[PDB]
């Protein structure tokens, strides 16, 4: 038996990566570029709608949308938990992880109380385990999702500090089934790191929550994905695995159905996913 839904959603305040980015990573990316920042590249690129990294609005965009809501979208692709991005050459000029975001939108604040009324939706954790796939990282993968749990209710507490009082926080996704993780042979491995967050963090959560006076609601975007996946034909996808716009080793060209594709690249699902998903997300919330 369900509970009463919570209290409408006028103003979101979004932190995260690349499954939120509304355009972010490709103000900074040409601001960077335009300063000669070693490294740099134009993110997200040339096969993507309007700066996002899809063919689409992202699902807190959608969110925004069903629920009433205006939407400022912190959110950076790339964005780890901690203060960093995947891009390593980011860090020179701005710290983009969601502990960068947070620290910005705190500095930002031009004398304004933090809006108690606000939503403040966190989806972040992927780039954690693709840097430390990529790059070797050291951490055995249980002490891996131990600091993404970690950095995600850090984040949580000091937005709280400041005077947010209602959050949104989204799961890890399922990394094992993104397109380069199966390419890359490393399902089990997405699959662990994946389960130690997910068990982990609401745990976390629920106590900060009760501690602090806290409205927040988790999303649990895995059992969302099984879902999806379970039962396509339903939800009028088709192609669950091949990504509609190949990237990797080299651009082709794009399926001409996207809207029957989960994903859109190698790493990101598509807008019709994106919808899905920011629907939801809204199933907690009165409009």
């Amino acid at each position: 038996h369900t509970s009463p839904l919570l209290a409408p959603v006028r103003q979101i305040h979004a932190f995260g990566d690349s499954y939120s980015d509304n355009g972010e990573s490709q103000r900074l990316t040409r601001e960077m570029l335009a300063k000669g920042i070693a490294g740099a590249q134009a993110l997200p690129g040339e096969v993507y709608w309007q700066g996002r990294w899809s063919n689409g609005p992202t699902a807190v965009e959608v969110l925004a949308r069903q629920l009433g809501a205006q939407l400022a979208d912190h959110a950076v692709g790339g964005a780890k938990s901690g203060a960093d991005n995947y891009y390593g050459w980011m860090s020179a000029y701005r710290h983009t992880g969601l502990a960068g975001q947070v620290d910005a939108y705190l500095a930002t604040l031009d004398g304004k109380p933090v809006d108690g009324q606000a939503l403040h939706f966190i989806f972040v954790s992927a780039n954690d385990f693709f840097e430390h796939e990529d790059f070797a990282g050291e951490q055995p993968l249980e002490q891996l999702a131990g600091s993404s749990v970690a950095n995600i209710r850090a984040a949580v507490q000091r937005l709280g500090e400041a005077g947010a009082r209602r959050f949104l926080v989204v799961s890890s996704t399922d990394l094992s089934v993104v397109p380069a993780v199966v390419a890359g042979n490393r399902v089990e491995r997405a699959q662990r790191y994946l389960q130690a967050v997910n068990a982990s963090l609401p745990i976390q959560l629920a106590a900060l929550r009760k501690t602090r006076g806290l409205e927040l609601s988790w999303f649990d975007h895995l059992t969302f994905s099984r879902h999806l996946r379970r039962n396509p034909a339903r939800y009028g996808l088709v192609e669950l695995d091949a990504p509609c716009q190949p990237t990797q080793p080299s651009v082709r060209p794009a399926c001409a159905n996207p809207d029957q594709y989960y994903f859109w690249n190698e790493w990101h699902p598509t807008r019709r996913v994106h919808q899905l998903a920011g629907e939801a997300m809204a199933a907690r919330y009165a409009r």
